[PDB]
């Protein structure tokens, strides 16, 4: 009672691959809603984010669904539950109004609940970024996507990437940039900045790329990781956005430490904006 029918979901649209399709055997289009992770090779890394998303039960966590086997039972695709409302990046331009700075620390709190489940679980996600906070309703989101998420190995504080693939960078802590190396420490960096985002209501302009290229200049590209590393090491940070209190951003500036051991904790950032809350 886990498994889809290729057959049986109809594609929709993409969602960022990540398509929306309806999982529909009756044929009579009455059927759910669900979110569909494929390959656009890699299959044995689709396998590891289904063992961990399988693994993961969490109020603050996309639901696991279940499986879909591409045929001759050669292919895997990641059946999760839609949330139509979509990530932080397409919800926060479209809702700047309703929105209020009570709202986003509701928000702030959940996603350190979410991320503190996920260290307990001894995992590093890697990717904590706005677009992959989904948001369930305008009182609740979810971390969203699982793609980069490696498991931490017993004794010890943190993961080694070694790889030829992709990384959000302009959400990267100096010891990712210089070393590849990821600690639960690593995943506060991030958030720090998904909190800048969602403080800034995740407009383009003001997005952690745009800001930061702004800082270092024209860059290859080649070169973006050294021009970043160097902004970080001279001290230079993504500054407080406009009418964000003091209290949240001494909160943001603590995910920002230099060193890994410098900065808060998960557990102490929820502490921290639940003290601001009412
Ligand atoms: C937007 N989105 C989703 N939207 C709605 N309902 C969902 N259920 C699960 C995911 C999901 C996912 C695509 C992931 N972002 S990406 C491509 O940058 O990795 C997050």
């Amino acid at each position: 009672p886990t498994h889809f029918e290729k057959r049986f979901l109809k594609r929709i649209r993409d969602l960022g691959k990540v398509e929306l399709c309806r999982y529909d055997p009756e044929g009579d289009n009455t059927g759910e809603q669900v979110a569909v992770k494929s390959l656009k090779n890699h299959i044995a890394d689709l396998k590891k984010e289904i063992e961990i998303l399988r693994n993961l039960y969490h109020e603050n966590i996309v639901k696991y669904k279940g499986i879909c086997t591409e045929d001759g039972g050669n292919g895997i695709k990641l059946i999760m539950e839609f949330l139509p409302s979509g990530s932080l990046k397409e919800y926060l331009p479209k809702n700047k109004n309703k929105i209020n700075l009570k709202q986003q620390l509701k928000y702030a709190v959940q996603i350190c609940k979410g991320m503190d489940y996920l260290g307990s679980r001894q995992y590093v996600h890697r990717d904590l970024a706005a677009r992959n906070v989904l948001v369930e309703s305008e009182h609740q989101v979810k971390i969203g996507d699982f793609g980069l998420t490696k498991a931490i190995e017993t004794d010890k504080e943190y993961y080694t990437v070694k790889d030829d693939r992709d990384s959000p960078v302009f959400w990267y802590a100096p010891e990712c940039l210089m070393q590849s190396k990821f600690y639960i420490a690593s995943d506060v960096w991030s958030f720090g900045v998904t909190l800048h985002e969602l403080l800034t209501y995740c407009d383009s302009d003001s997005s952690p790329m745009a800001l930061f290229l702004k800082m270092i200049g024209p860059t290859h590209g080649q070169m973006t990781v050294t021009r970043l590393v160097n902004t970080l090491k001279e001290g230079k940070r993504l500054p407080c956005p406009p009418n964000c209190p003091d209290e949240v951003y001494q909160l943001m500036r603590k995910c920002w430490e230099f060193q890994p051991s410098n900065r808060t904790s998960f557990q102490n950032l929820i502490e921290g904006f639940e003290a601001l809350l009412k």
